Parts: C-alpha cells; structure tokens; sequence
C-alpha cells in the first residue's frame, strides 16, 4: 500500500541523516519480499552506537500471527534473501521448530547488507538444558555451570545471526536477584565486560529482556545484551545516550506522535570490542506497550 512505501522512504531518511551505509538494491530485494509484513506486524526501526559518530541502521519486524509461524524462513529461503552456505547456523531453525512449540518468530535485516537475523520465541520457557542437544556453538553448554550460576537458564527465545555465525539466547528474569543492581554489575564483572554507570545499573532492574551471545568461532561469551521498554521520548534516559542517539529519539520516524522505544545495551570484553547503545522506534506504536 501507501503503507509499504512510506516505511522505505523512512529508512533510507534515516540511514541518509545519521549517516548509515545503505543500498538501494537490497532495501528493493527485501522490501519487494518483506514489504506486507512491515506495514501488517510489529515494526521497528533500530539505530546503533558501533563507531564513534556513525551510526548504523537495521529494521525488523515481529510475528505474532500462529498461522504466520514459519513463513519469514520460508520467505526468506525462497526468495534468495536468506541462501543457507553449509555453516552451522545454517541447521538451527529447522531444529528448532522441531523441538519446542513456537510462540513467536522475527527478522532483522541490516540497510546495506539485507537479512541479518530471525528470532523464534518459544512457548514457555525451557531449562536452557533441554537445548544441549540443538547444533548450538560449543561455549552453550561450556558455559552451563555458569547459566545455572548466574539463574540465565530459563530459555525462551533464540536468534540467530547470520552475519556473524552466532547465536543469541534469551533467559527470562525469574529470580529475586534480577530485580537488583548488584546482580547485574556483578554478572558484568564476572564476564570480565565493561562495567555500567550507576544510571544504567538501577534501570536494569526493571522489567527487561537478557540475551547472551555465543558464536561457532570462539569458546568464550561474546557479547551480553538488555533491552527496555520506554513509553515516549519524555522516558528516555538520555543522559545515557551520545548526541547523535539523542538526536534520533527525537526525530526517529513513526506512525504516532509519541512513539515508545526500545532501548538496548550491548556489552562486551573490557577494553574490546561490543560495548553500545541500540535505539529502536516503535513505527506503528503498539509494539512497546505490550510490556511483559
Ligand atoms: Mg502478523
């Protein structure tokens, strides 16, 4: 519809005022394939800290729709935009859907290079055990003492990173200790990652989604990840963002005249790589306020 191509003007805005390579091609190749699922589902626009004073952008959408369940890989595998090269990530949805009943699933896809990531959510939540057996990367099960350690065995949710070979699990907060600024500044400490500000570490007790990141190539934990939920620009905490992610939450792209975000923050190795903020608009506004 208008709908469709409005949400492509939108992008290419963005990735032309923050200063984001992009391609036209791919934004065709996948809008020709995705476009009816961004203006029918949840959608969001994201931008990201990873260099200094450029940004990168990515757009993703959510599925909720049962009958939908299953077709973005589909899709995706049909239409070329996701061609599977042998790699091990390339087994994992097929198993996954076979093994635990889905809830929900998604797509990220990244401005210059297309389809980066699917997501699959699961009906409840399983003892992060129960997906030893999946051709997950090594460091998962390496790392099982750890996950019970640290309560980040309640699994519902996977993504899967096919630009990275990696893979994200997310752990559901079920624990006392989650809704406390100690545990998060010593599960950061005790992965050696970079250390939050106080600021951060007293909203992370609030309700949020935890993933970890695991890659076929390395035997250690890559990358940590929190996502919060912000009703409207008013709630965004920017004393926690650098300029240009202040900017975008106030000229971020929308349906809505106060559209809620969601807010994310990478973590990694100290001194390293994969510390920074992901900013996400929710374009149709009723994304975020379906909080838990
Ligand atoms: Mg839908």
């Amino acid at each position: 519809m208008n709908d469709v191509n409005r949400i492509r003007t939108d992008i290419i805005n963005v990735a032309k005022t923050f200063g984001a390579e992009y391609s036209e091609k791919v934004l065709d190749e996948v809008f020709q394939v995705f476009g009816e699922q961004f203006a029918d589902n949840s959608f969001m626009i994201r931008t990201s800290n990873k260099q200094p004073d450029k940004l990168g952008c990515y757009f993703r959408y959510h599925e909720e729709d049962e009958s939908q369940l299953g077709l973005a890989w589909d899709i995706a595998r049909k239409s070329g935009l996701l061609s599977d090269q042998g790699r091990p990530v390339d087994q994992l949805i097929p198993e996954i859907c076979e093994t635990f009943p889905i809830m929900a699933d998604g797509v990220d896809f990244d401005v210059k290079h297309g389809l980066a990531k699917i997501w699959q959510s699961i009906k409840g939540v399983v003892p992060v055990q129960d997906a030893f057996k999946l051709s997950l990367p090594a460091s998962v099960t390496t790392h099982s003492d750890f996950l019970k350690n640290h309560h980040l065995d309640a699994l519902y949710a996977f993504g899967i990173d096919y630009h990275h070979s990696s893979v994200n699990l997310y752990f559901d907060t079920y624990h006392p200790k989650h809704h406390t600024s100690e545990y998060y500044k010593n599960l950061l400490q005790d992965l050696q990652f970079q250390p939050p500000s106080d600021e951060l570490l007293e909203l992370l007790t609030n309700n949020g989604e935890i993933a970890l990141t695991f890659n076929f190539a390395s035997p250690r934990i890559e990358r940590l990840c929190f996502y919060l939920p912000f009703l409207n620009r008013e709630a965004v905490p920017q004393n926690l963002l650098n300029p240009l992610l202040k900017k975008y939450i106030n000229e971020a792209p929308a349906l809505v005249d106060n559209p809620g975000f969601i807010l994310g923050w990478s973590f990694g190795p100290q001194g390293g790589k994969g510390t920074y903020t992901k900013v996400d608009v929710d374009y149709h506004g009723r994304t975020v306020p379906l909080f838990m």
